[PDB]
């Protein structure tokens, strides 16, 4: 069997698509709903969600596209955030393009920063969005804080236009200060070990767990195949977050493989323990123990 | 811009419950994803026939079918995943070269074949998934019109990415075309738009374009400037039966004028037992030329 077969694992995990359902929503939106829409949803998230500071290196490494927009008449400024929405050619959506997820973030932030200031063009006073738009924001406050902060990470990511340019790989924790977790019903080595070597920053044992060929999908996205490409997505993406799986179930697979099911939540460093994603880990093992595949999923609902 | 364009007659209501269903059923094991189709396309073939495809679309299709016919089950059970998984095979490559029509023409004689027994067919007794359960619901509450994009959305996705369409027909003899009459607009410019398309005559539509002009089809990036939209035209656009009702007319910028007319649209897959409600947005230059027209499903008839 394939990695594309082995995606139908555990096939009745009730994932969340609405997610992805919101975003195919959202991407249909005139750009500057799009970017009015988000502004609407960043202000009221704000209310009762603070989201944590871009990282020093993260600020140096957008630094310039941000003095580029700021320097920009605002006229101009709007043109561009409406470039980055639209997917538009553009120098600075190439740039943008070249990004990893949490530069982007970083940059949006702080154009939010300043937008609130009035530093840079802010969204026009009293606007009113389209009624798609209208619509498409009533769903995404309707959803739990972990499908919203999805939401709004899969739109700053999918703007600009398509080198790489990523943060600097933190230093794995140091083995004295490891927790270790608990999972009720699975003691299965290799998925404790990747548990606990994700929530230490520590990439290189990690990849280590995997088969050659080994792949890893993230919630509502295609699998990342070989260990070359799923090393270079845990160092450029999933540092610093908090894995608390809760409890499991073991199953033999075709071939003498095992596959087991994890959920629990997880938490992102954007917003430490103020909001808990529901996740299920589908993995399936080789005899040997090696992670053939992983899945992670968003889950519908905490009913899940 | 073309992109600030998007935003005319702002207020529409789109049907984007179909590009969140695409979205959604895109997520699917691609097991789930063939055997949803295949129900629905059973459960909606005992009220709608389709149209047989063109003899020229199946010559060309020919080799293809030919070579999945010769297969053992597994093996054709493996290519039509291939295909559903955007997998880099030859096969998924040769129908990425294709036009949509051509597509759909291979799916409707594997699908004759599957119900014959000749090429494997879904597994007896098969049971979706929890999320495409879910999905194939949300697809069978939509209107005929809605459920027909769904599938065509689904079909054209298929393979991985030279082009290949069927011959263009020769346009409608001049003294047997019919003219539209759209209550609220005399526009010459809107009036030769349905008029030509009616008739198959795409040399003489393009000429109504301005140089840059672009043209959006329902849920897709608007197609720009000339060449492509009447590659689209010629490839896509054949055999349309356009059926405008009303329409409203407006200034715009820079002496522009915006125009917004709804009615229905039949396909000649389905003939006049699926009209599909329809928008058309044109944003036209003080000369009379379309610079932006924009075709929309629309939400239900209420939208009309
Ligand atoms: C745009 C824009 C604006 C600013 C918007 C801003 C500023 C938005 C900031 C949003 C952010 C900060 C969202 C962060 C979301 C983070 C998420 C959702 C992380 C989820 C990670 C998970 C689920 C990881 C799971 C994993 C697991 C557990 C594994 O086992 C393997 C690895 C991996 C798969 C990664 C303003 C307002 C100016 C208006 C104009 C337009
Ligand atoms: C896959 C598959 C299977 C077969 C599936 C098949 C066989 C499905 C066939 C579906 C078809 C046949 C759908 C056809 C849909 C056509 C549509 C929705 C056309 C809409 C056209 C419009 C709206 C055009 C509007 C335009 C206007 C008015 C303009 O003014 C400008 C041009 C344009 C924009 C084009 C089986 C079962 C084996 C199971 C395994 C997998």
């Amino acid at each position: 069997f394939t990695i594309d077969s082995a995606r139908g694992i555990f096939p009745n995990t009730l994932a969340a698509d609405v997610v992805p359902a919101t975003i195919a929503r959202f991407s249909q939106l005139n750009a500057e709903d799009q970017l009015a829409l988000i502004w609407f949803a960043y202000l009221e998230m704000g209310k009762t969600l603070t989201i944590a500071a871009p990282g020093a290196a993260s600020m140096q490494l957008a630094e310039n596209a941000l003095k580029e927009i700021q320097a920009m008449g605002p006229l101009q400024q709007t043109q561009a955030m409406c470039d980055l929405a639209n997917r538009a050619d553009t120098p600075l959506c190439r740039t943008y393009a070249s990004w990893s997820p949490n530069i982007k973030l970083g940059f949006w932030y702080r154009l939010g920063e300043l937008m609130e200031q009035g530093f840079v063009a802010p969204i026009p006073a009293g606007y009113q969005l389209s009624a798609n738009a209208n619509a498409v924001l009533a769903t995404i406050q309707g959803l739990e804080s972990g499908q919203q902060i999805t939401v709004l990470l899969n739109a700053v990511v999918d703007m600009g236009f398509t080198k790489r340019i990523a943060e600097p790989v933190v230093p794995p924790q140091d083995t004295a200060s490891r927790t270790k977790v608990s999972i009720e019903g699975v003691t299965n080595a290799t998925v404790l070990n990747y548990m606990d070597n994700l929530n230490a920053n520590d990439f290189d044992t990690l990849i280590e767990l995997f088969t050659s060929d080994g792949a890893l999908q993230p919630p509502f996205q295609r699998p990342i195949v070989g260990k070359e490409n799923v090393l270079r997505f845990f160092r450029e993406e999933c540092q610093n977050l908090k894995l608390i799986p809760e409890r499991g179930v073991t199953e033999p697979a075709e071939d003498g493989f095992t596959q087991i099911k994890v959920t629990g939540k997880v938490q992102t460093p954007w917003f430490g323990g103020n909001v808990g994603m529901n996740i299920a880990w589908r993995f399936l093992l080789n005899p040997e123990g090696k992670i053939f595949f992983v899945a992670i999923d968003l889950l519908a609902s905490p009913k899940e």
